[PDB]
């Protein structure tokens, strides 16, 4: 008595004792059809080729196997929708298969046995991935054979990845607590052996075409690896992936290396890369060089790699709150110096700049921040506007910070473009030029302060200056010498350096005499009018 899926099944395989047996086409179309008609003749089927397929294991007939193999993932392809109901019995099938140190040893057999592995993954549903237990430990069972086996006898490293793409191609395995470790496992090998190949970026270069996008125009497998582990919309199977990619990194520092795994990262949410930075310095692993990953921000944050909606104020603030824990280091504060810059290197909002100084400026505010803190930030500041290109400053910003750091005030103050100030800030930032330590910064700056607001600065200083100073103060000589340097007079000049060099001051009088004809002076009549208008 034969029942009619016996005799299909059967009837698929050749007669002798070859190993290069291929499946009967007409059989193998007919079984498929067979099957496909009533789902009830997939458990037949199944059940019999796990039975049939350990009859072969034991006579150690390998072409039986092969057709096997391949019956297998025809199955499989053509049963996707129900895939479910015998991918337990193939990977048994699979795993008894790779358990046979008889069959190990042929490549067709591991081959087939991989297809059939890719064509399971790519369909399955977390039906069995979270329901059946199982399951989990076949599949478990299937990767750690396979990796045993082609790591000592197949000696294929491109076979492994195909096996990491099979695991990629999952389902949720990155979703998945038994399932997890296997991503990070592929993610860690298809590295390795990337740096195996192209070993260039196993250099320690750490300071100072080229995209995967552009790398994946096929070629190279770990390449194919990469772009499916990286390029990917999957926020858990990135996550996992790089921190696995900084884990790997740790160890072999390579700025290039992040910077190509980024291009194969998808641009939108590439920034996520820039969090796990971030919180690989919160981290307490203490095996972790956090000097590595502020230079890997650093590399990446300089280079053309686009990382949109970067969350600027949010990082910046961690940054700089881990520099204020660890404050003694010339490493954790002067690489914190140079990283919090490096991140204003691309300007994502206009408001980003003024933003960055201003956080520091109310922690230095406060009394709350210890010396070093003070310090620290002091030189966060100077490095910053060291590196501020281009004008960027409210005026009142520039004066509250301009009161902490007089030594760099000048450079501060070339970032200031408010184009018309308030009468008061006019009175606050001559009342701050007062309270300078030398003469020579006063001098400049009533210099470069007269050269942006030529007829605001004299109208504005004419009248500060002759009410609230009654002291020779060189910055009240200065603003006089500037004044008459702008109205171009030589009596302005000349009896400016005589109230100069006698210690006397000018007054309302003595400077109306300056502002009396329209066609010697442009501003004589507000002039006059401020002069006078007042007691």
């Amino acid at each position: 008595f034969t029942p009619k899926h016996q005799k299909l099944v059967n009837q698929c395989y050749p007669t002798g004792r070859t190993t290069d047996k291929k499946p009967k086409s007409s059989e193998t179309s007919y079984l498929l059809y067979y099957v496909n008609s009533r789902r009830s003749k997939l458990e037949k089927v199944s059940t019999y080729l796990i039975k049939r397929s350990t009859s072969d294991l034991n006579h150690r007939r390998i072409g039986n196997i092969a057709v096997t193999l391949d019956l297998m993932n025809k199955i499989v392809l053509h049963c996707k929708e129900n895939l479910n109901v015998f991918v337990k019995d193939f990977l048994y099938i699979m795993n008894k298969v790779l358990s046979n140190n008889n069959f190990n040893n042929d490549v067709s057999v591991v081959e087939l046995i991989e297809l059939a592995f890719s064509s399971i993954c790519q369909n399955l549903d977390d039906v069995l991935c979270n329901g059946d237990m199982e399951f989990v430990q076949l599949y478990q069972n299937f990767v750690d054979l396979f990796f045993k086996i082609v790591t000592e006898r197949i000696h294929n490293d491109d076979m492994l990845l195909k096996c990491c793409i099979d695991i990629s191609n999952t389902n949720s395995v990155s979703s998945n607590p038994q399932l997890n470790h296997f991503v990070s496992k592929s993610v860690a090998y298809t590295i390795s052996k990337f740096q195996e190949r192209n070993p260039k970026f196993k250099t320690l270069s750490l300071e100072a075409t080229i995209g995967l996008d552009k790398a994946a125009e096929d070629h190279d497998l770990s390449v194919k690896a990469l772009q499916s582990y990286f390029n990917t919309t999957e926020t858990d199977k990135l996550n996992l992936s790089i921190r696995t990619l900084l884990r790997c990194l740790q160890s072999t520092p390579n700025k290039e290396l992040l910077e190509f795994v980024c291009n194969g990262i998808p641009v939108q949410l590439r920034y996520i890369v820039i969090l796990l930075l971030v919180r690989q310095l919160s981290d307490k692993d203490k095996n972790v060089n956090p000097i590595v990953s502020l230079k890997l921000m650093s590399s990446l944050l300089v280079s053309d790699v686009s990382i949109v909606g970067l969350s600027v104020l949010d990082i910046m603030r961690k940054l700089l709150n881990f520099q204020l824990k660890n404050a003694t280091n010339k490493e954790v504060v002067a690489q914190s110096c140079i990283t919090m810059t490096d991140l204003n290197h691309k300007t994502y909002y206009a408001e980003q700049t003024s933003d960055m100084l201003y956080e520091l400026l109310l922690k230095l505010k406060s009394d709350t921040v210890k010396d070093v803190e003070k310090n620290a930030v002091v030189e966060d500041i100077d490095f910053l506007v060291e590196h501020i290109t281009q004008p960027s400053i409210s005026l009142e910003l520039f004066i509250d910070l301009a009161h902490y750091m007089k030594n760099h005030i000048i450079c501060l103050f070339n970032i200031v473009e408010t184009e018309v100030p308030s009468s008061i800030l006019f009175s606050k930032l001559y009342s701050l030029l007062r309270e300078l330590d030398s003469h020579g910064v006063q001098k400049e700056m009533m210099e470069e302060i007269f050269d942006k607001y030529g007829k605001m600065a004299l109208l504005s200083g004419l009248n500060y200056f002759l009410e609230n100073v009654s002291e020779p103060e060189y910055t009240y000589y200065s603003y006089h010498l500037q004044a008459a340097n702008f109205l171009k007079l030589n009596d302005y000049k000349s009896q400016t350096e005589y109230k100069m060099q006698t210690r006397t001051l000018f007054t309302k009088e003595d400077l109306l005499s300056y502002y009396s004809d329209t066609g010697s002076n442009k501003y004589s009549k507000k002039g006059a009018q401020i002069l006078l208008s007042r007691d």
